Formats: structure tokens, C-alpha cells, sequence
């Protein structure tokens, strides 16, 4: 199952970014993500391409124009066909964690609105777009970076682009020693079962250390209580 | 005062994408911010240029290989001289928020770690990274994203580069009248005390309704108190 992302930006360029790179360069290569894009300056009509426009009740910055903007919106939704969510990417959206990329990831069809200046009108909010998602408490000069994001966590979804809430365990590979450090002699058992159960309760150990906050949102197995509680044990010496 | 980024990568034609447009491009054009990329691939000695690895234990996938990782980061370091703090970006990291941002703009000079495949050696964290940072609690493919993000977000700290923990307010631009929704006319009442009085409201109204556990870590003054209480009585009719 395929999954065609239409993307409204004023920079469609920066896309080349995932389409032409890594993992989710061969699944565009490969016919298993499309991305498509539409900018608003194609859809302008004055000699200078003027994208942005002043906001009602002055302020610093600029605001998308509405124009170009709707104009271009309407053309992507056309080529999307039906059953295409719309979504805006903005500090106001929901936060995406991981449990909203695999919802995201159910839609076959997405467009993504990229944002510039200070934002877009409140009510192509309300006329165009269906969900606003936020990739974090933070700011930043576009909504392309954010869109990146999300195409690439959906991406990994898809079927043939790749080849549990807790953090994940620490990774090893050669040397056996660097600078003085050693690899886990469990790693080097081969004893595929003590090799899971390693992982598993340094991933909790990792997980009640760092974040603990998450351990309390999921239901602990009984082997994943008991590797949780002998980490602690052992914390506590 | 300007910020010299380092950035270890497997793909560094992907920061093509803040280097070369938008706000982040012109901070790079005029000297304001400094990207310089070192790709592992360059520091291997065999013929097919190898830079993944397996992971001791084994499992399903690779690991970045030590020997061109490490000989790449020391060449970063040597290029930034004193005072360069090296952060490695993965899930397993101190989330990225705002504040987070500003703590890391205060830096002259960052070297990121981009990771791809499985991730690194866990030693290489130990010997050679001083943070570990996340942009969020969702899983990406390789570490470029992430740290473009990282890029952009401070990079609007800079002097030049640009021309409170609630969010942001609605805005309006042209036309008065969009499909039947009209601008609020404070906006376009011309007084400004007003129409900073409005703005701030709505932004209290929308972390409220939106984000309600971003309020509790504030220390409201007198003024967004009385503002906040009258959006939750107009919300209570
Ligand atoms: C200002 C404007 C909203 C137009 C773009 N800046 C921006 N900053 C942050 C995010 C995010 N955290 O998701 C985003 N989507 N967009
Ligand atoms: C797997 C590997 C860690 C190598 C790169 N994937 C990845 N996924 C997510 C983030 C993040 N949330 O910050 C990140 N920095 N990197």
C-alpha cells in the first residue's frame, strides 16, 4: 500500500531533502511515497509574485497572503481526488508523539500546508484545513521542516520502506573494546534469550531514569515488572 | 554575533534545505549562521566506502561503523576548536522545547551527531557526545531532520537573522470578509491598546482550551488573570 503526500510550501525544494535521500529517498524512488508540490507564488498574479500581506491590526510581521495560498490549497486538493485529510503544521496543532504517527500513517492520502511569516489566516483554518498537529514546543521560521518530519515518521509505515513506548536499549558494534570500554559480555553469549531480556530491562532502566513520566502511561508486562523492578534494585545498589 | 554549526552526516547535501532558502538561507548568505558538514563516508579506507555495521547481539538491523563515525566527529572537533558543545540527536535525548532552544542558543559553536540506521555505539555517546537531545517522542529514520530543526530553532536567536510559553493568537490579512467569516473588528478599530488586550486573551483563551497543562507552568501576571477570566466566563456563556 502506497501513500501520495500533496505539500503546499514556498520552498519546494527543501523537499528534495527526503525525496532524494536514505531510507525515504528509495521509497520515492521506488514508487511507495509520492510527494507533490504546489507553491503559492505559481498562483500569484501581480508582476512581483507577492506572496505575503500585512495583518489586520499591525504588528512585526507578515502573514501569508490568502490568495495564492487558497488558490493553491484548492489545486492540491483537486489532484489528491477524495478522502484526502488537510493538515496545517503549526505550534497550535496537537503534539505529534508516536501514537499520532501511526494514526497519521492509517490516511492514504495527506496534503501538508507549510506556513512562512508569522502564519496563515485564521480562517483558511477554518475553511481548508481539517487537523492541526504542532512536531513540538518550539518555534521555528517554516512549517517545511515540520512537514519533513512527519512525511518521514508516516514513511516508515508504509509497506517495503523499511527493511513499545519505552526508550530504546544501548547499541553495540566492533570494537570490542574502545578506548578502554567493553561491549556486554550478554552480547557476546549468544544466548538469544538472555540477549532479549538484557535489552528489554535496560530498555526500562533507560526509560524509569530519563522519563519516567512514560512508564506510568503504559501497563507493564509481568517479565517487563520484574526486569523494571530488578534495574531499580540494582540502581539502588 | 554569529554560530558556527558542525554537522556529522551520511547525507549532508539534505542541509542544502536550511542553507539555501528562506530565513535560515540568508542568516548562512550573510555570514550569520555557519553550517559546515563532515560525512562519515569520507573517512573509510575500503573499497566499497563502508559505513554501517552489525550489531553485537544481533537483531534485525545495522549500526553506524565506529572507525569513519568517531574520525569524523574528531575532525569536527578539530575544525571548532574550544568551547564546541557535541550533541547527539536521538529519541532517547532531553526533549526540545522552547526553553531548550534558548539554553542552546547560547552556544557559539555546536557540533551535531546525525545518526542513521539502528543508531551509534553506545561508547561513542560516552567518549565523545555532551548532550543527547530529542525533538520529539516519535521515531525518524536518521538524525538529519532533527538536527536541521535544532538549526533553525536557533538560529531565529541570532542578532539580524529575524527581521511568552502560551500560543499564539489568531491572525487576519486580506480580504475583510473571507467565505462569510469576518475579521474581528477590534482589529480593525485602530486602537492598539485594544487590540494587544484582545490578542493576548485569545492566545490565554487558546492555551486554555488547547494545551491547559502549558498554563499551569506559568506565573500569570494580574492583567492575563483578569484576561483569562473572562475567556472562561464567555466560554461558560
Ligand atoms: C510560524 C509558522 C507557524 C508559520 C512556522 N513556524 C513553525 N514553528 C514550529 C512548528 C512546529 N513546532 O510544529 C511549525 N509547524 N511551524
Ligand atoms: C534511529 C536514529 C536515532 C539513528 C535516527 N532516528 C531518529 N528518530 C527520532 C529522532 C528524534 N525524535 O529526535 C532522532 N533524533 N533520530
Amino acid at each position: 500500500s502506497h501513500m501520495w503526500i500533496g505539500v503546499i510550501s514556498l520552498f519546494p525544494e527543501m523537499f528534495k531533502a527526503i525525496t532524494e535521500f536514505g531510507v525515504t529517498g528509495r521509497a520515492v524512488k521506488h514508487n511507495l511515497l509520492k510527494v507533490e508540490c504546489w507553491n503559492p507564488r505559481d498562483f500569484t498574479f501581480d508582476k512581483h509574485k507577492t506572496v505575503d500581506d500585512r495583518p489586520y491590526g499591525g504588528g512585526p510581521g507578515m502573514l501569508m497572503m490568502v490568495q495564492p495560498l487558497r488558490d493553491a490549497i484548492h489545486t492540491a486538493k483537486a489532484a489528491a481526488g477524495e478522502g484526502a485529510k488537510v493538515i496545517y503544521l503549526s505550534p497550535q496543532g496537537r503534539k505529534l508523539d508516536q501514537g499520532g504517527v501511526t494514526e497519521l500513517a492509517q490516511n492514504q492520502k495527506l496534503i501538508l500546508v507549510c506556513g512562512r511569516y508569522e502564519g496563515i489566516d485564521e480562517r483558511l483554518i477554518q475553511t481548508e484545513i481539517d487537523e492541526e498537529w504542532s512536531i513540538g514546543d518550539y518555534v521555528l521560521t517554516g512549517g517545511e521542516l515540520p512537514a519533513m518530519t512527519l512525511i518521514d515518521a508516516v514513511a516508515r509505515f508504509i509497506p517495503g520502506v523499511l527493511g513499545d513506548g519505552l526508550l530504546d536499549c544501548p547499541h553495540y558494534t566492533r570494537p570490542e573494546v574502545l578506548e578502554g570500554l567493553t561491549v556486554p559480555p550478554v552480547l557476546m553469549s549468544g544466548h538469544h534469550e538472555e540477549i532479549r531480556k538484557w535489552r528489554l530491562k535496560q530498555s526500562l532502566q533507560r526509560t524509569w531514569l530519563r522519563r519516567p513520566e512514560l512508564l506510568e502511561g503504559l501497563a507493564l508486562t509481568d517479565e517487563q515488572r520484574k526486569l523494571l523492578k530488578e534495574a531499580q534494585a540494582e540502581h539502588n545498589s
